């Protein structure tokens, strides 16, 4: 009596906002949120070790809390030095107050989310993963920033998420980044959800997918190239040098529906007005991330592993072959692209100053 | 659907998927069978004998002859005013694309519970190595509810005449006879939680690639196997002696054989597991002769690589058999003279 109205949802829209916990799995839905579809930000920096850049993801919390505060009810922390690693937001100390308390030894892990009940998926997330100054000098140096923001709320506010991921790229100096639809899972049962994230994986070519601190210090990371294009693309100096420079870059990249923020030591694009879950009836791959993607394809991972975990009983999962052909999937041919162009200019908004920062070249 | 009436009191809409507004999709109980020599004129008038009998049942209830550009009449006819089919077939040649999709759809383009879809390939295209055709039948869920045998027996009687090479029969999504490329399967859903629906447009199945091997796509509550997919699942023998004969039923025809898997078709399982315990008995029994792949079914690669993980979406661990068996002997429904033909071997 239950799954049919779920039927009607997916063979109508690609995507589904609230996902039940274990949703796709053979034992069933379970009392919890496993999976919320929200505006995510991904920021892979180093350094994250030193006083300077702790402070600066402090001024990076400040930034997002002012937004934030009304709805984040949970800090999640790795085997912490001092207290529990699940607290009541009413019950945190300060983010300076618990750095503070660490040296360049100690690893960075701060998670909040919003969910009500620890177990769920939240639309607000700030989460650090900083490695520990011995690991970065072994060879496990990148570190990493997440945060998200509901969906409604980016409708409400246009310009505040866009805001805090150009505000924190200038801070953090990263090395790759990106924003845009993604799925935030349950803190601590993404295992039974990683399932409904590469069901929706292969509806919404707009979606990000993946745990951004597992893949991080892989060897398949090594390479200076980057995942994924989506609605906002971060590259620093020397992957925008390998993709041709600025100048060669807006020479595809027509500036009605891209934008560039040069922030200090890089860039951030912006591909299109709004962040895109799929494109229309005809192509489910969103217009201004095709010829995004077909810029960029030249500095691209080949291969990043596996997306996610083992499946355990039959359940999807986006690893091995199906995690490499995910990376691939907004490639087109060269002879397609001015009919991508087209499509761009008869069908997409054009940017303005209701969707894009003042500050934009 | 514990109660099916029951739910539907609350949820009159409940099996269809709205598509300005029509019926994308209505879910009812479908046969799908696979045959050859749909040019020859043996086979052209034993689908006539299978109307016939379908007719029996559903002319209260069609609506619509569907036709893709028809040599004679109109693409869209009004049930009503439709020529005998003999007569319209009469009208066709070896070479001729059989095209028959009689629905029961209030609308035109409304999917409808009641269906009967001859798609039958040319002499030339069958000479050519594409010699699969496809006839699909539905009757509306309520309607088996009521008449436990009379779908039953019409899949049984159109095997006879037929002698199809694979098929099934069970739970289905009919989908709208114009607008069928509009609407996302969603097979891994199906997977995880509907797993004893059939997902999939047969037709377009039917002479792609992979499905020339001698293999089937899947187990529904009817699975028809000829005689040469029998043999290498391990012959009829084996497979009763495997099968509980309290819940798993056989009927044989000149070429092969259907097995009945369970006293009703099935949705899903339980609250433990949506996976339905006869369709994961026999689903065992016959992995082994089970097309690996099949292609996208009703876009990146990763939709058809869904969709070659749906074909897999029974297994369950070789070990777990045993309590699948018992599970199956305590809580499922038996076979008896209510729900079964009296020709069961």
């Amino acid at each position: 009596e239950q799954p049919f109205d779920l039927a009607a949802e997916l063979a109508k829209q690609p995507h589904l906002l609230e996902i039940a916990g274990n949703l796709l799995m053979k034992s069933g839905p379970e009392d919890y949120i496993g999976a919320v579809l929200c505006l995510r930000g991904t920021l892979y920096f180093k350094k994250a070790h030193t006083p300077l850049v702790r402070e600066s993801l402090c001024q990076c919390f400040d930034e997002f809390e002012r937004l934030a505060e009304p709805h984040l009810t949970w800090l999640w922390r790795e085997e912490p030095a001092q207290g529990k690693p699940l607290t009541a937001y009413r019950d945190t100390q300060p983010l300076r107050e618990m750095m503070g308390a660490m040296d360049e030894d100690d690893h960075l892990s701060f998670c909040y989310t919003s969910g009500k009940k620890s177990r769920d998926a939240g639309a607000w997330l700030f989460d650090i993963y900083g490695k520990r100054s011995w690991q970065a000098k072994m060879g496990h140096d990148l570190s990493v920033l997440e945060f998200s923001v509901p969906l409604l709320y980016q409708e409400r506010q246009p310009l505040d998420f866009l805001q805090l991921f150009i505000d924190f790229a200038r801070r953090l100096e990263p090395e790759q980044g990106y924003a845009g639809h993604a799925y935030n899972l349950s803190p601590t049962s993404w295992d039974n959800d990683e399932p409904s994230e590469a069901f929706m994986a292969a509806r919404m070519p707009g979606l990000d997918v993946g745990t951004a601190c597992l893949l991080a210090n892989t060897p398949e990371f090594k390479p200076t190239r980057i995942k994924t294009v989506s609605w906002l693309t971060l590259l620093n100096n020397e992957r925008l040098a390998l993709a041709g420079g600025l100048d060669a870059l807006r020479a595809q990249l027509p500036s009605s529906h891209f934008a560039f923020y040069r922030y200090g030591d890089g860039v951030v694009i912006q591909a299109g007005a709004y962040p895109y879950i799929a494109g229309d009836a005809e192509d489910s791959r969103p217009a201004p991330y095709v010829l995004l993607n077909h810029a960029l394809k030249g500095i691209r991972y080949e291969t990043i592993g596996s997306l996610h975990g083992g499946s355990h009983d039959g359940e999807l999962r986006l690893v091995g072959w199906a995690a490499d052909q995910w990376l691939k999937r907004l490639d087109v041919e060269d002879s397609e692209i001015p009919r991508w162009c087209d499509k761009l200019l008869s069908a997409e908004p054009y940017l303005d100053a209701t969707n894009t920062l003042p500050e934009r070249l």
